[PDB]
């Protein structure tokens, strides 16, 4: 299956956001990150992806597609916007949950990550 995540200045969930900011996918599914507004990108957060997964980074304004196969949670961020974060999860019972959950990001960013993990049923 293929999914889209849009990058927005303001969305359903607030300002500088990925929409949706949480997505549960099956191994082999893809996500394309699509700028709806100018000035955003996506990159994996250091330490916040599964073993077996590769880090990634897009260019500002780039439509950027990633295939997710390794099970677990994937923390993503937009480089210029400190609170603009999200989580993609592959499968159930992610093994690296604490890499995201126990992290020490700015409160607004961390709340967004934590709410994403909670919405994913963790
Ligand atoms: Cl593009
Ligand atoms: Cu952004």
């Amino acid at each position: 299956a293929d999914f889209e995540v849009h990058m927005l200045n303001k969305g359903k969930d607030g300002a500088m956001v990925f929409e949706p900011a949480s997505l549960k996918v099956a191994p082999g599914d893809t996500v394309t990150f699509i700028p709806t507004d100018k000035g955003h990108n996506v990159e994996t957060i250091k330490g916040m992806i599964p073993d077996g997964a590769e880090a990634f980074k897009s260019k500002i304004n780039e439509n950027y597609k990633v295939t997710f196969t390794a099970p677990g949670v994937y923390g993503v961020k937009c480089t210029p916007h400190p609170f603009m974060v999200g989580v993609v999860q592959v499968g159930d019972a992610p093994a690296n949950l604490e890499a995201v959950k126990g992290a020490k990001n700015p409160k607004k960013a961390q709340e967004r990550l934590d709410a994403a993990l909670a919405a994913l049923g963790n």
